[PDB]
């Protein structure tokens, strides 16, 4: 999984989703009156309204990712092994993960209320059914202005500033970031020879200042391609230009099939991915075998409603015939 | 530039434009009759239908790459500073590389057929009384059997049969195949620790077999990766999933607008990419800012015609907008 | 600076130590009864001998490294910018840094009495003078069984059991064994051609399984080639032969002058290298520019003086002039 | 295997001689009138005089490398696979490679004399001995002004300047050069942040201008590690700390037995590193397990002798006890 932040100037929140098999992904719009109810805290019977991407083998939207409709965006990204969810704990605000992209979008129209909201907060070992358990997970939240981190390990809880925008798989995100110390001579310019000034060296080819960059499908390379793609990405600050390049931040780290294998005749391969225009509640979407992209505006659908309104993914290619 | 060839059921041939502007590639037929004139062979009056993206700025259908009715295929990209090109050689069939892809595929009909004609072949270094845009370059031929390389150097003409269906940009193809042997341990599985038996290494992300892949767009990296990536891949044998394979193949490579800084405001970036069904003698493409799969069939145009047919390429993104 | 064990029918244990100035180096051997006297903690009359190279100043004992007589070893590494010594502490064995190599080899016979020592540690930041302020450094420390790392860091004391029996410099123990993970794939054979079944790759030189190995002269990388040179080295079990297979270990990470500049023209490199028998009591030792190998054996020494013994260092190179 | 040239205020020249067994290599010193017999060309009666070291298993030198009292120098290195001798050639010399040091060093003083030699050498496939077949090598030459390469391969005989003074094992050296511009980034002072100018990113480490640097013991890793390692070293004048330097230069990419499994419980490992002084006639060593450095200056024999003078390695090491 990869989650990113990319401004060009809307600010742009999504992810590749990446996994072994498709469960009915569906667009969830989950509308203001849609009462939330939660097994340890209060219920949220009025709240902000949400669109996002969910599993949709229940009633319930159960979110891999969401914005909602006041820019505040939040991501599910795997942390398998990583992950520790807690006892019920006495004094807090107890919220299960699959509650927890609705507990804080539900509410929060910033990360610095998202902050706060977190202070109290113990992710509490509750499944969503016996038929459902929990998926390892960390987040990634962000806003207009800035984004975070949270990670409940073994270690406990910790809410951490990103400073690039980017989120992936394990270790721990202080490890992601300290990493990236040791790629700091990257760079988009034609690098300079330094290796001896005694002899001659050659350009042959453009790109050759990224040199050192990894390609591989791992956690931490993704981490460090996507932030670096994303960090010196540049784009017109037109919507199409702009969540185009944003679409190819994300290709540059999605997982082909086929390259992935975990066992059997499975590959681990990126399913979707998403692109959220934060300030006008927009979800676009491509996925593996549908390369058009889609967009479903949360902003046309009556949001004072009851209930989910619930879009089906376009799974197959949408080729234009030109003639 | 990369370019690529890749199997499910039919054949697939095809390439990332890679460059710093986009200005006028189209799509063209050119049907049985459009006569082509050559500089010092003969002209070819009548000949195979060819479709592919040129350069529209010439009445005479200029080709970044190609393939004709019979499935054979090529494509020339970028050799700066390594191509090197010839006097008029008597004896010789000599060509000016402008001229190279519809002198190939005008008149062969399988990479077979193209080794034969090569064998007497001089690439010289003409544009008609004047001095030279002509563009350094080499050369990808496909067939639905096999590929091939060609490289005019200073050295002299050479035709390499291609094991991978790759080609980049510099150095000579040699360096690039040699170069693979580094790169044997990489694997789509999860890598053994033979580091040492004696301690206890995690295996805390999947992609791990990857560890090495170089994530940089210089010419080597993406050999390298495209090579891994084609190899590696699997789709099932239906035309939509075999294209998106092939987009997501060369989407591993592609240079995203930021990352190779030429200077002057300008990168170096994936202009188009396209994927050809030699079987059927389609041409689909994507541009960078439109992610939709546009596709025009040569079979669908009368190719007994005496003219050129052009179509403009799609290049503003094609949104579905669902809501 | 990297410090290592090594086991070769006996149990090793040295260090490169590196920096752009050497103090006036010396081997001291630090009887039973030459009185340690500590700022905040009971003194040590009568304590067990200890060996080691010392900043030569003629007044106490500041080891770089030792191990004393009863086979335990220890050793302080440069962690600047990540050492952070602490406040008095009530109810602490308050201990300061430069005082901590007597502190321990004086009272403890293994790396677990040594655990229970560290305990109630609290390393705290008292100089040994004003004109010698103290280092940023964290430890390693080995016997005949194991090795631990002690760091006290801005978070606080930690003291990590060391799986692979090395130290290098920053960051922290745990991202240091972590980063391995990356590793696990290299091998001292001929790796297999996992990147494709459908061509040939040429092992074309041995070594080839290490590939990815990093050599730069950086913390981590050391740490990473030092681990893997250590856990793959092979030697008889006879003195020379096992001492010689050490100094192997440490000149596989050890850094040439000229290839850190820090700045003033000043370069960061392997000011000497030693290699201590814990069953014998011997110090090997080798230099920048001396490169025979010299042996202090403490037990030669009278034990129960009060009196510090000081060896000079052999820095010119012993040359044998075999005609 | 690795050869070097550096210069301090002399001019060194020597290598690391890895293999998977020491038997029998010996420093012999070929004086002016022992007679070399060549199978195909005349014979050398009188010629200058040679130090190196030889295979000790037969009566002539078989040198694996070796200077001349000129100040020439040349050593052969392993190509196995790329090695391709001829059959014999009317109006060449015709030389066989067991007699090309011989062949050189016996009447050449300069690289420049060398390379008018070299202009009508076919090198021979004739045996030693059948008992003995030749072995697939490639060679460096070096004087006081340049060094070469001489490659005899399926292509034919080239002769390459070497602009580094660094030669290892395969491939071809225009590939070694080529692959050098890979790593023209490479620094030995502290890299700038080029990754981005919006993100702090921290130098924890000293020497992280060489990360890149590839440390696995293959020979194009050590060819990369070599140059850099050479061309960016510094020392003093002295005879002394030149040789030293030269010997750190030769350990950073020395074979550390264990590492390179072949087969057989056999390891392929650095036998012996030599470093010759080219003004002064003085062949030095070390030998795996000997770390001392031994000293055999040609101008103390009568070099106006008919006999080979032959000294046995010393292979023990050599301690200096200094307690």
């Amino acid at each position: 999984c990869t989650a990113i932040t990319y401004v060009s100037k809307d600010h742009y929140f999504g992810r590749n989703f990446d996994y072994e098999i498709s469960y009915n992904e569906v667009v969830t719009i989950t509308p203001r009156n849609y009462k939330f109810s939660f097994r340890e805290v209060g219920n949220l019977d009025h709240h902000f309204a949400i669109i996002g991407i969910a599993a949709g083998i229940a009633d319930y939207p159960l979110y891999y990712d969401a914005i909602n409709e006041k820019g505040l965006g939040m991501a599910g990204l795997n942390f398998s092994g990583y992950a520790d969810y807690k006892k019920i704990e006495e004094g807090k605000e107890n919220v299960s993960p699959f509650e927890f992209i609705p507990w804080v979008l539900g509410q929060c129209s910033t990360v610095d209320e998202a902050k706060k909201l977190l202070k109290n907060l113990n992710l509490v070992n509750i499944n969503f059914s016996d038929e459902l358990p929990l998926s390892p997970l960390h987040w990634l939240l962000a806003d207009k202005e800035q984004s975070i981190v949270v990670e409940s390990t073994k270690e406990g809880l910790r809410v951490f500033d990103n400073p690039v925008g980017v989120l992936t798989n394990n270790p721990t995100f202080d490890y992601q970031l300290f990493n990236l110390n040791n790629y700091r001579v990257l760079s988009t310019r034609t690098p300079k020879n330094n290796f001896s000034d005694q002899i001659e060296l050659d350009i042959y080819s453009r790109g050759m200042g990224g040199i050192g960059l990894p390609g591989d499908l791992s956690s931490v390379s993704r981490f460090v391609k996507a932030t670096f793609t994303k960090l010196n990405s540049v784009s017109r600050s037109s919507e199409y230009e702009s969540i185009s390049q944003f679409f190819h931040i994300l290709s540059s780290v999605e997982q082909q099939k086929g390259l992935c294998d975990v066992g059997d005749e499975k590959y681990e391969y990126t399913i979707y991915s998403s692109c959220c225009n934060l300030e006008k509640g927009i979800y676009y979407y491509r996925t593996y075998d549908n390369s058009q992209i889609t967009a479903v505006d949360m902003n046309k659908e009556n949001l004072e409603k009851d209930s989910l309104i619930v879009y089906p993914m376009v799974e197959t290619q949408q080729i234009n015939y030109a003639n």
